[PDB]
């Protein structure tokens, strides 16, 4: 049973893999609790699964919210650029809070498809903080371990390679030359410079979460230098906290069938589905008829050149380039057609084969090529797109001047100008331990919203009036519009005009912590003033 | 039949109000995560250590499985009856405890520092 778990670890190239049989959110919270303690700051991509935000609130961690680069043309968030991570890790150093940070907690493959480079980001972060920890949310990338050209972008393989590199005397000499080269350069300039880990100080620590059925049992891959020393007992206690028992044979007993299933036959289906995805992209790309209206976005669109740098070229870009794009998460763009993605899903396609459609942006639809995708699915998709193309061509040919102008404005209204995406605004001063940094207390703001006297409901129009009247609008709960299912407003997050504008134009299926017909939960002016005064008094009491 | 292990008050380092008997199990839980504040003492010497006058404060949830209920909780003043009960009971299912290494306990220096900080905080808050 333990031997079987070792076989599973071999399959995923981890050191110890733990199975959580209560969904992926349970495993996320388990890792968050095991690693983070109260106070210990945690960097996190704002788009991460909301389970991570709740785990941070439970563990009292001070979250530093990293924001991803926007894509206004397609109205999506790509990923957080490594330069931003370094800039944050150094902006903390100015205030002296850098010792606190314990988890980078990046997602490994964002919702839309963009793929991080774990090895490079860990190398460039372990230079600043040689004892940090990394939790890689691999929900959307669990399958991408069978294909060799995407294996090296997984958390476990990157961590293993980083571990081996640091222990090589060749890397010792390389680090010595690298350090000798940048003597006399201000530390603050390390953001604009390639960085390397210190071979002696750096300790790789990586935790990954994989859905069992995606390649509701979940998984936890652990490859940590100091697991038996600084996290073993804490990991067991978190496991007990969020699961009936600490790791036991029964949890392991389930694994053996899954390990056989994946190690014998699973990977072949992943390779096959990747081939289907690549073929489908080529067919849209090459076909004379589809390509008139339908474009599948690729690296050149979702990845701005600033973050960019045959078979050998392909492998080298996927091994060294910062941002690549997963083939199996297609982002079909229909701005030319002039129809909204919601309309496309409703009328034309929706789902009729192994293919699923997860979200539908303003002028696109994200198509996922899951493990149930066969040749017939490619044929069906191509035929549907072809029929739509011929119908559109016929309509355009038969269209008059007025009809052509109407079509042109349809394309203009959903292709040229789109609302600017909202970024994380700020934490309210009363929920920020030190005013120098930009991390806030998300737990205090969480429970501080329970008080009915402190909380109030404000309408969108009244919210705009208040902002125009200079009244801070602080949220009191997680507002989670559910196109991607990640929070827009977190407890205590200051509300900005961009947030109101985005919220004022939402027809999404599901929203949590939002009651459009009643108002929006926001801290009252008196409550915020009281909390800010209390925080200022607490800070001043130390100087007494 | 040895008497059952009745709950023993939370250690004075983890009690927000010294007058009352309610502890702070969250701080005791997280304060035990540290490795320099945790110590292992074998059961055979727990009674001797208590006799000397030390305050043995546990750091983990000791939960003998078949009973299903925690004998010890973080910040609990390990008492002699609990020592005897744990020594006698030898069921292999005991979460948060092991009989080969020892019984997790806050180191006396850690307890002194925590209690000093708690006393300072209580004095300042009252003022």
């Amino acid at each position: 049973i333990k031997t079987a778990m070792d076989k599973a670890a071999v399959t995923w190239n981890a050191n110890q893999t733990y199975f959580v049989t209560n969904g992926t959110s349970t495993a996320n919270k388990i890792v968050v609790q095991a690693l983070t303690r109260p106070g210990d700051i945690v960097l996190i991509d704002r788009n991460c699964h909301k389970s991570h935000h709740y785990g941070l609130v439970l563990a009292g961690a001070y979250p530093m919210y990293l924001d991803a680069y926007p894509l206004p043309q397609y109205a999506i968030y790509g990923a957080v650029p490594l330069r931003t991570i370094k800039q944050a890790l150094l902006d903390l150093e100015a205030a002296g809070q850098l010792h606190r940070v314990r988890m980078l907690l990046l997602t490994n493959c964002t919702f839309d498809g963009v793929v991080y480079n774990p090895r490079r980001v860990m190398e460039e972060v372990l230079a600043i903080k040689p004892d940090i920890c990394f939790l890689w949310d691999e929900a959307w990338y669990a399958f991408a371990t069978a294909v060799p050209w995407a294996r090296q972008r997984t958390a476990m393989i990157a961590a293993e390679r980083l571990e081996q590199m640091l222990s090589t005397a060749e890397y010792a000499e390389e680090y010595r030359n690298w350090c000798a080269s940048m003597d006399g350069v201000d530390r603050s300039e390390w953001v604009d410079h390639r960085l390397l880990p210190d071979p002696n100080r750096a300790r790789v620590r990586v935790y990954a979460t994989h859905s069992t059925h995606k390649s509701q049992a979940s998984m936890i891959h652990v490859r940590d230098q100091d697991f038996k020393a600084l996290t073993r007992d804490a990991f067991g206690e978190a496991f007990l906290t969020h699961t009936s028992t600490s790791p036991n044979q029964q949890l392991l007993a389930s694994l053996d069938l899954a390990r056989r299933q994946v190690d014998i036959e699973g990977f072949e289906l992943v390779r096959h589905v990747y081939n289907m995805a690549l073929v489908f992209r080529h067919r849209v790309r090459k076909d004379r008829l589809i390509s008139k209206w339908f474009r599948i976005l690729d690296e050149s669109d979702l990845v701005p050149d600033a973050f960019r740098s045959a078979l050998a070229d392909w492998n080298e870009a996927w091994r060294s380039d910062q941002f690549v794009l997963d083939p199996t998460r297609l982002t079909l763009f229909i701005g030319a057609t002039g129809m909204n993605g919601y309309d496309f899903r409703e009328k034309i396609l929706m789902e009729r084969f192994g293919i699923q459609i997860n979200k539908t942006s303003i002028n696109s639809v994200l198509l996922i090529f899951t493990i149930g995708v066969t040749w017939s699915s490619v044929h069906y998709l191509l035929d549907v797109l072809r029929r739509v193309a011929i119908d559109l061509d016929r309509s355009q040919k038969a269209a008059s001047g007025a009809d052509l102008a109407l079509h042109r404005r349809h394309v203009e209204e959903i292709t040229q100008d789109l609302p600017h995406l909202p970024d994380f605004s700020e934490f309210d001063l009363a929920f920020r331990p030190d005013d120098a940094s930009s991390f806030g207390d998300m737990r205090s703001a969480f429970y501080a919203g329970y008080e009915e006297a402190d909380r109030e409901y404000v309408q969108i129009g009244l919210a705009g009036r208040r902002l125009a009247e200079g009244k801070t609008l602080v949220s009191t709960t997680f507002v989670v519009p559910y196109p991607p299912g990640f929070p827009v407003l977190v407890p205590g997050q200051l509300v900005s005009k961009e947030i109101i504008y985005f919220l004022a134009q939402l027809d999404v299926k599901e929203i949590h912590g939002y009651n459009p017909d009643l108002g929006l939960s926001v801290f009252t002016q008196a409550a915020l003033a009281r909390m800010e005064a209390a925080r200022n008094a607490v800070a001043t009491v130390g100087a007494a």
